[PDB]
């Protein structure tokens, strides 16, 4: 059961989101990613578990990231329905921001509202390493 | 003197680049990548020669990536200035093609247009691993 989940979207942090992957890795934490960690059956399922299943939720806010949870008020998109998981189990979520702007609250579904009052960690391109060591600062 | 020098444009492909960088790294691959390696001095003689040092050209080529080599004549342009270096002194060029469309060579500068006859590795973000692998089979 993996310490670590990574949520994030595809278009804009796939990469980022995999490079904490390697790096978490890499200092000893058991990191769940879906390109690595989500198998055979109904994913639904298996993703949401998977959320409930991590102490650390690591959440990669690249630009626009939360732009399609915007509205979702019938919570089909995937980013917002693991956020609500991770705020629903009081997980210890640890956004990272890269080229994110922060938006107004009411802009976001009520469920998912809280995630901004979680202290983020600002991704530097050029003290990357730094900013490594600081997450797992923040990692249980 | 570094065995793998990645040439990357910043907006699209920073995260890639530098995810490229650590996985060498683990395959024990000295690897040139600018805000790991460019140090004091004049940048200009360090970039070029940095390429010069490296046996193998990694080109990082993101959606984009050659869009601002084109009518850059005036070889003002870094991506441009990096390619033409590696295309001088005969370098094991390994194209990373990540989302980059294909151009017509003439809307590339003369001086770069052999870049597009060198076989490229398709980046892929389902088989990461094998990506690598690929890679390294590739790498001198
Ligand atoms: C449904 C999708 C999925 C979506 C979202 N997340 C989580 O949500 C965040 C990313 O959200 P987001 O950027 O908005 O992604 P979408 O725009 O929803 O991608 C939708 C695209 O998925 C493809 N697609 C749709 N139906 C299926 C299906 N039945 N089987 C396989 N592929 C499917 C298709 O290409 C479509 O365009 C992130 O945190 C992540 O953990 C995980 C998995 N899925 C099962 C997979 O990709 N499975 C891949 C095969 O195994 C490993 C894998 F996960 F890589
Ligand atoms: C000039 C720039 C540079 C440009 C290009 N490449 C190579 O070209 C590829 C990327 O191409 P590209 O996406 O088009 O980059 P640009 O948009 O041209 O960057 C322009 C931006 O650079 C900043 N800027 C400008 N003047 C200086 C300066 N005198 N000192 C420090 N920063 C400067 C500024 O923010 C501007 O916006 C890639 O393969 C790489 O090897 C390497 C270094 N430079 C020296 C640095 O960034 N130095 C940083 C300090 O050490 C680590 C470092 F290297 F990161």
């Amino acid at each position: 059961t993996p310490d670590v989940f990574i949520s994030y979207r595809r278009n804009s942090g796939s990469q980022l989101a995999s490079l904490l992957k390697v790096h978490l890795q890499l200092h000893g934490f058991s990191v769940f990613i879906d390109v690595e960690k989500l198998e055979a059956g109904k994913f639904e399922d298996k993703l949401i578990q998977s959320v409930m299943g991590a102490r650390n939720f690591v959440l990669v806010l690249s630009p626009g990231a939360l732009d399609k949870c915007m509205q979702d008020h019938d919570c089909k998109d995937w980013v917002h329905k693991e956020i609500v998981t991770a705020l629903s189990c009081g997980k210890n979520i640890v956004p990272i921001i890269d080229g994110f702007e922060w938006p107004e609250p009411q802009v976001l579904p009520e469920d998912m509202q809280a995630v901004l009052t979680f202290n983020g960690i600002k991704w530097s391109h050029e003290y990357q390493e730094a900013t490594i060591e600081k997450i797992i600062r923040f990692l249980q």
